[PDB]
């Protein structure tokens, strides 16, 4: 019912999109992040690449995703790939993908570390297809919160932190 | 005549038109957005007569010329924190032909505001995009007190003021580049 | 009692300001305009001079200058000129070259339309020093709101709209 | 031994030791500013540990190589809305001068926030600024899991996994660059 994915299993998945971008010819010249989930997937491609370049979007994802802000300066003529770590429905992809598109780049794709099945707009490059509900590292506390009988290792030392977290509000 | 060089005093009476028109729709922005950098000063003037607080920008550019950028305007960096549930109001000093004004209308939507409306002190009747508010509708070259002497230096035989003190600024300017 | 200064005289601050650049041989790569009193005559003196490239910092001046957000990209061996219209305390500029040099420019220099007698930080260029209480074309209508005796023009057409834009809260 | 290459379960027990430490300080962070790059991935986490919501950052950079920066940290842009009133915690990977942390700090007084604080994951003994929190002290060099490849492009002799799969995809990337 859940998939959650070890930190070595999310390397492969980075080593896996790496590996198809250099196949296919395309060396990005920046990287847009979005924030929070496709920060840390961004900064291990930046690393493992050798891009130098990393640009951020504030965008959440409520009806229709909403961007809050965006960190970047010109984008012109350059090869631009947005990186986030899943893709559920897609919109969200599609949207950074639409406003970074007014920047006028020579190419903006997309990429995700996993893929939902049923996704409006799929990925231009992605490692796994996974059906179940998936559990990153950076966001397991977070699930935890919403339900503390996720199958999560180090649960008892966040609840005693978690505890004592609501102890002074 | 060819060229419309409207005074400083067309341009504070521009901007109370805009700010007349405004009170009188009852849309009085939250937030702002300027055009950078045609709309800057606008923006401003409008600011100080209406009490808005709050300016945000956006770096936005359009070259007509032809032709290594399909047409579009081009966004080069947005300067702004949320907008969600604001009333905004969008500021240019012309609409040419109304592609930037919309370009930008777009992204903003992107934030989710309350409401998002453009306003423009000029406007071409040829513009097929047209602004919310804007002062009057010109046919004409229009030369900002606040780009002339980017008109000067494309073409110097526009008449205007100070042109003479300006050359000899520009001709030591050139001396040294 | 009051300077009200002109557009006309507004623009010869801005001839003033850029001859005296020219002449001082030091043409800036980058405009910092202090939100919101440089705003414009930092557009003016771009004209005048070729200068595309403009920055922008939202500082506001309290007991200490405070700044809310910072507009601007890579300034590392630059030549910037900070630009705001009036040197009170002196203070602004100087906090402004003060967070521009942690930038590492190449060299930060500041620039005031007008200069206040007793300023513990003298800019580099200004065009004038005035003993009064300064009326800008562009915060003509703030001060009329504090005090509507001010000889000002258009001012009879202002309060019309004013008592409107009161009758709604 | 010669380089420390912490796993990524040290990494987590490294931010949890953090939160534990902030919570008995009774600092919980209005804002969390990471310092770009290497302290996103701990900012991020400890964002999670602590459900802090908010999360802004500054591109600043350290060139120690001699050396024409006269030393200091240069910040090249810094992302962030209104701080004033705001309890502001500070985040990189590793506090080598402590200079850089001591750059941020200061740009950041400027916003004038309630308090701003300090942290690193770790600590130099030979740092000459010490953050306020930190996770363990080492006097060896530190080999991140987000800057190891950085790391076997500089130095090929680091003992590290999945190194014979990088140099592979490496030779693919300088073939065609």
């Amino acid at each position: 019912e859940y998939h959650i994915p070890s930190w070595d299993e999310i390397e492969d998945a980075v080593f896996s999109i790496g590996e198809a971008l250099v196949k296919s010819n395309y060396i990005p010249d920046v990287l847009i992040a979005v924030l929070t989930g496709g920060i840390i997937p961004a900064k291990l491609l930046s690393d493992l690449l050798d891009l130098k370049v990393i640009r951020y979007i504030d965008i959440k994802f409520y009806s229709k995703p909403v961007i809050r802000s965006v960190y970047t300066d010109s984008l012109e003529g350059k090869k631009v790939l947005v990186v986030d770590d899943v893709a559920d429905t897609g919109e969200t992809l599609e949207a950074v993908s639409n406003v970074i598109t007014m920047f006028n780049p020579a190419k903006v794709m997309t990429a995700a570390l996993y893929l939902k099945p049923w996704s409006k707009r799929i990925p231009d490059f992605y490692y796994k297809q996974i059906d179940k509900w998936i559990i990153f590292p950076w966001d397991k506390w977070d699930v935890v919160r919403e339900n503390s009988n996720v199958p999560v290792d180090k649960k008892e030392r966040f609840l005693n932190l978690y505890n004592q977290l609501l102890k002074i509000r």
